[PDB]
């Protein structure tokens, strides 16, 4: 189609995140002199090749953007723009306050569930929402990295391959006891990513044993308000974690009350 490239048309540079995200590479689109990231198979074949044919559905402004992919002769490419600042948790960690202050983390908290809504909206779910998965470019801009969308109408329920791991303090209850994700466990991560936000990368659950968190939210135990963090703020996020999904609210509302929110501010 039109996204198909010739693989000549990239220039290989380092690889990128320190190989947390694997075979993802920093290349050069020389045609445009472009700075783009670059994705290499070296998952099964077919699990790569359908994740390029989603993005090419994908567009939104704070999505990753698909630019091209080389998929007729291997390698494989996936070719996506590159976000100057890297990842939003170390880009948290390591920020100046004064310039990343309260008003700028309501700015990217509305540009994620904005991300969000568009997602739940075009019938996907993300399955892995987490600070370490949103990108970072100029002025704050923030964007939701779209590489492992499955697609699930609104509504049903996609249940995970036996033996699957979570990351398992973003994983939703329903997620750790039955493997089960919906738009609604979706939710459950963007509170936590929330809380990630709220804390300037802070581990979530600090301490706590893994093998323990599931029987601690069975019995109602949540994490607390960060410190500075606003209660509304802080009552998105226990929404967000509802232990019955269909309490949780939808990333329409979510959306809604942080526009609110930072245009009151």
């Amino acid at each position: 189609d039109k996204w198909e490239m010739e693989r000549t048309d990239i220039t290989m540079k380092h690889k990128l995140g320190g190989g947390q995200y694997g075979e993802v590479y920093e290349g050069v689109w020389k045609k445009y002199s472009l700075t783009v990231a670059v994705k290499t198979l070296k998952m099964e074949v077919e699990e790569f090749l359908k994740e390029a044919a989603v993005m090419k559905e994908i567009k939104h402004p704070n999505l990753v953007q698909l630019l091209g992919v080389c998929t007729r002769e291997p390698p494989f490419y996936i070719i996506t723009e590159f976000m100057t600042y890297g990842n939003l948790l170390d880009y948290l960690r390591e920020c100046n306050r004064q310039e990343v202050n309260a008003v700028v983390l309501l700015y990217m908290a509305t540009q994620i569930s904005s991300a969000m809504e568009y997602l739940e909206k075009k019938n996907f779910i993300h399955r892995d929402l987490a600070a370490r998965n949103c990108l970072v470019g100029e002025n704050h801009l923030v964007k939701v990295a779209d590489f492992g969308l499955s697609r699930l109408m609104t509504g049903d329920t996609y249940t995970a391959h036996a033996g699957a791991k979570f990351p398992i303090k973003w994983t939703a209850p329903e997620s750790l006891a039955y493997n089960k994700f919906s738009i609604k466990s979706d939710v459950w991560a963007f509170g936590v990513l929330l809380w990630e936000i709220a804390t300037y990368g802070m581990s979530p659950y600090p301490g706590i044993d893994l093998s323990q968190v599931y029987e601690l939210l069975e019995k109602d135990y949540r994490m607390e308000r960060p410190e500075g963090c606003p209660e509304k703020v802080y009552e998105l996020m226990r929404a967000c974690w509802q232990w019955n999904p269909s309490d949780r609210p939808s990333f329409a509302e979510i959306h809604q009350a942080f526009e609110t929110m930072f245009q009151e501010s």
